[PDB]
């Protein structure tokens, strides 16, 4: 058992130091090579169980059984007294750089999971390049290095969702004594937007040094997967070459869709757009309804545009239908509209975007509703959110061999492998994970530290926690109720609930019954916390903690026994007693 | 052992019925019950693992083995020809209401565990009195039904943390695009107190309405116990008379301490009368450096004022003191001045308080530093926060025999049981307990279901979070860093840390490594998180959750394998890296 773990480990790490804390021959080598600046894995033997098993089974590659051994690249290179040799020779920098192949890890896409990943192989001195290309929208928006979140999702969508809830703390402060008139003040687009795309480019040049400090290779190139070793790339003067390395990271995420009809392509936008668009929107269209489609169509009507939604189906698809229903209820009644079971049919060019005045252009779209009604109506944006895809015929070669499955996501197995056996895939295009910046970021991490550290933890996938940023937020972990019940049975499933008012919202006259929590429990297993769900206030710092205890197996008398933090809104879960079963109101 | 509990159920439930879920007679009984508007509690027999020997044992009470049995008072009334017999003969009432006491419970104490512990036991039967009396303060400042978290405790003292916050998110909003100027606005006193007050207002309403909708007795009179079993009650004309329980819950909490110096008690306040004072206190001195001492001074920073805290030695003693420290720094480097190493000698009066205009007076305050020099400056309002006590002596005839601590607090068992066995303690004046509003109403729950339901669920006072809402607010769970080192030695603690900034804080220019987490864990103990530690926003709602996955024993493995909700400060706790040991800077 024991072997094959070391041998997986000499063969893939770069440069490993089998060591022991005590040996003091061991600190004479450490010491040569921090001095050399050669940077490497160690695996201190005393401080592992098995440790004195591996000791004796480190033979097999070296013929000694002591402490410390030395390998590069799968080969042994020597004990105290050669590696002192080499060093006193000026032969080991050419021992320590000898490879097979140009690099021992390249990254295609240079995104959460992919920095990730390359900066903590480099770490154990893995010659390491991370690759990196922003293929520009249909209007020619482009941005740099970092990926998604930091460029036109997490980062820039959850600024101006701040944005949006600084317009009712403006109206809470004349409440709570302030003396500002909320009706005489106004916002300005483009102000916000130069002040967050200001920190979107300290976090592009944060990346850029971060790459630089760590000896990571960074290519500024699309890449192209020609064989299991070899990657194509091309620069901006659309110069062509191929660079090799041994092990090989797939993190080049997705992009949004458009709808096969016409005009969308020529006169709408997505959210790869909105985040520096240098015009504000005006009376703008949202089609789609997942929660990028709401989070947007939330600040836009926040900072006070007429906003509308086109919902094919349901909202949120996937997420609990109850607190889906909730979010666009509380939406609704704050001023998005919502056209519902609408889909498009064309968009209709009015006028052109003014691009010299800072102006938006005009738009026809038409429609029809679900029964057969027809829909027909202008509007100065179009924003299309209607999904994201993977194009890995971009980026791979279809006679390498990494399996895809039907939607184009890459099949790997528990550890990220893809059936190349040298070939790893991360991130939001790994087939049947949750797409999710710190999901991408640990598998990342955690990869690394297996290939070129001796690492055997894996990335847990399990019930990670969500939080959609609608103008109420909605924070969840684990399952829905209406998967609960089908997964077990409606008489195995209890629900307690309970509405709830942030003491905040007292003296500034907000509603009383909006905000509102539940959990879904399993009776015939100790009534096991299945999911946990809150729409509220700060509902992603409310949610987090409380994930710790689920991936832990936590019970309602766990909730129960614990006391609440008086005045919390997340208090309520440590005394909810209501059942759905019961019948009795959750109102306060 | 089975026997024991049985017969501690029997003996103090006020009307208590044994039945099994599946029962068509206990059914027939259960609707004449409640028909005639009877509460009592219910055991079912078929849901307890021994319940099979409990059915057996209550033939020691009753000479009969079947099911349904009903009990008053502890004597068995019969099956069910002999209830329904009772019924149709207009017998029942009466056997129902049958006591040797006046109550079945009385509560001394109207505030947050006497009004949980009271509505509770009414729930399932039990004939309750209330009493709540409010001492006026020196001043003559009074309030409603409630107790000091409602009235002059947490409640009021975080909306006007709201308050205060407020004015950052007006500074805020600027930078992300919104048109008004901070600099031309101001706060209004007395239009806050206003709106707290009206808030306040409607919680003694309503805590009024639902002891009225319990059918408990509400007695607006300060109780005084004499006997075991004899209340003393003086109402608001000082009409004396006595009434007698079975029970008796002693929840009478505490109120502030003066220092015994001249002028204290005739020229300062205290938080008692902040909270609803009518006109703004102006320049302020608080004296004492208490987590209520702490937050008052920092939201009347935030609101405007001119404000001096006087500290004796540290600040926050018993929380962890770097993190006091990090909570003081930030509040010096927003405007709270502190005179460090200094007490009070006495106050004089420059003005008197001008009532009409609604103005503060004027007054001189001396003292001294550690080191003998001297302290001399004028003060329109003098805060004294330096600690609360409760007055046992004005409760409590000596004769009763309520063993005491040398503080003043009641000595109790886990159970809140005194020295005298009818008599329990519960809230702020049960010795050694933390001192909490949702400990206080937890605790009164759980001994109500003991006393008159047959529970035998106890309260769990470990590891109970707080949280410190200065105007960067502090929250906790569990042990100190300098607590675990004391206990377990520092070679066996380990500390992960870091700092962190709010990404509402980059567009907003505000500061970068101001706020810290850490997490202080025990080696041989499988790293076992020992106490977590968070300075930032939100930082109630970020530890609540945590607190349950403390409660059920998380170790930083459990952390590590928890992946993260972004964007959120909350979850930096799941990527802890740096170790104090390593000497590693925690900065991003
Ligand atoms: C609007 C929006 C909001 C979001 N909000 C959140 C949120 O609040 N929280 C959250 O957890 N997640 C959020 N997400 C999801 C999150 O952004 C993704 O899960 C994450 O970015 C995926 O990381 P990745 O490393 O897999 O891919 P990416 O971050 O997309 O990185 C891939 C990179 O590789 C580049 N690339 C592609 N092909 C090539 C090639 N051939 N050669 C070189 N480079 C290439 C891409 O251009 C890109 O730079 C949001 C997404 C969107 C669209
Ligand atoms: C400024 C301040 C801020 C606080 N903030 C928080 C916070 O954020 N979170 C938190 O958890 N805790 C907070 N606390 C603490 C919290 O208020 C207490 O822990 C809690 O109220 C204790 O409840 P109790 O039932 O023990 O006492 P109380 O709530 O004080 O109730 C006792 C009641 O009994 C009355 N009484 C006394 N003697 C008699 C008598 N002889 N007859 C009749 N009635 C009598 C008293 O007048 C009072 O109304 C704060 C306290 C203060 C002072
Ligand atoms: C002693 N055990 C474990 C027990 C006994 C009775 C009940 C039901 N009566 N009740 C009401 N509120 N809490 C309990 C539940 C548990």
């Amino acid at each position: 058992g024991t072997s094959q773990w070391l041998r997986k480990t000499v063969d893939s790490a770069a440069v490993i130091l089998f060591s022991k804390t005590t040996c003091p021959y061991c600190k004479k080598v450490k010491d040569v090579l921090a001095e050399a600046k050669i940077k490497h894995a160690t695996i201190e033997l005393d401080q592992l169980s098995n440790g004195s098993a591996i000791q004796k089974c480190l033979a097999s590659f070296s013929k000694i059984e002591t402490v410390p051994q030395m390998f590069v690249r799968g080969k042994f290179i020597g004990d105290s007294q050669t590696v002192l040799k080499y060093y006193s020779n000026d032969e080991l920098a050419g021992i320590v750089n000898e490879s097979k192949y140009d690099y021992d890890l390249i990254v295609i896409g240079g995104g959460s999971g992919g920095l990730a990943a390359g900066k903590e192989a480099a770490k154990y001195g893995a010659k390491t390049a991370v690759l990196d290309y922003v293929e520009p929208t249909p209007i020619g928006t482009t941005w740099g290095l970092g990926g998604t979140c930091v460029n036109v999702g997490c980062i820039p969508k959850k600024l101006m969702h701040q944005a949006g809830l600084l317009s009712h703390a403006l109206e809470d402060a004349e409440h709570f004594g302030w003396s500002l008139d909320r009706s005489k003040i106004s916002h300005n687009w483009s102000t916000m937007v130069e002040g967050v795309q200001s920190h979107i480019g300290s976090l592009n040049w944060g990346y850029k040094v971060a790459l630089r400090d760590n000896q990571v290779t960074y290519l500024n190139a699309k890449g192209r997967l020609i064989s299991p070793h070899e990657v194509q790339i091309t620069d901006k003067n659309q110069k062509v070459s191929t660079i090799t390395g041994n092990k090989i990271i797939l993190a080049t995420g997705e992009r949004p869709k458009y709808p096969e009809i016409p005009g969308a392509v020529e006169y709408g936008i997505t959210s790869d757009d909105l985040f520096s668009l240098p015009y504000f929107p005006g009376k703008t269209l949202v089609i789609g309804a997942s929660y990028v489609a709401l989070e947007c169509a939330g600040f836009l009507a926040s900072l006070g545009g007429d906003v509308t939604v086109m919902v094919r189906s349901i909202l949120l698809r996937g997420f609990d239908q109850q607190m889906a229903e909730k979010v666009g209820d509380y939406m609704e009644n704050h001023g998005v509209k919502f056209a519902k079971l609408c889909v498009p049919d064309e968009i209709k060019q009015l006028k052109v975007v003014d691009t010299e005045n800072n102006k938006p252009g005009l738009l026809l779209v038409k429609g029809h509703y679900t029964d057969g009604k027809k829909f027909e109506e202008e509007f100065e944006t179009v924003i299309f959110a209607v999904g994201r895809e993977p194009q890995l015929s971009k980026v791979l070669c279809e006679t390498v061999g990494v399996k895809l499955d039907k939607n184009g996501r890459v099949v790997c197995t528990d550890d990220e492998q893809t059936t190349v056996s040298n070939v790893y895939a991360i991130g939001d295009i790994n087939a049947g994970k949750p797409q999710l910046t710190p999901v991408a970021i640990q598998a990342g991490r955690y990869l690394a530290r297996r290939l070129f550290a001796g690492a055997t933890e894996l990335t847990d996938y399990s019930n990670v926690a969500t939080t959609v940023f609608t103008p109420l937020e909605y924070g969840a972990c684990g399952l829905s109720e209406e998967d609960a019940i089908e997964k077990y049975g409606d008489k195995d499933i209890e629900v307690y609930h309970s509405n709830f008012k942030p003491l905040e919202w007292t003296v500034a006259h907000r509603e009383d019954n909006v905000c509102y929590m539940k959990l879904v429990c399993r009776k015939s297993d100790n009534m096991r916390v299945l999911g946990l769900h809150v729409l509220g206030p700060n509902a992603g710092e409310i949610t987090q903690g409380y994930a710790v205890a689920i991936k832990m197996g936590a019970t309602k008398a766990d909730f129960d026994r614990t006391i609440g933090i008086h005045p919390t809104c997340s208090e309520t879960f440590t005394t909810l007693h209501v059942t759905k079963k019961s019948g009795v109101s959750p109102i306060v």
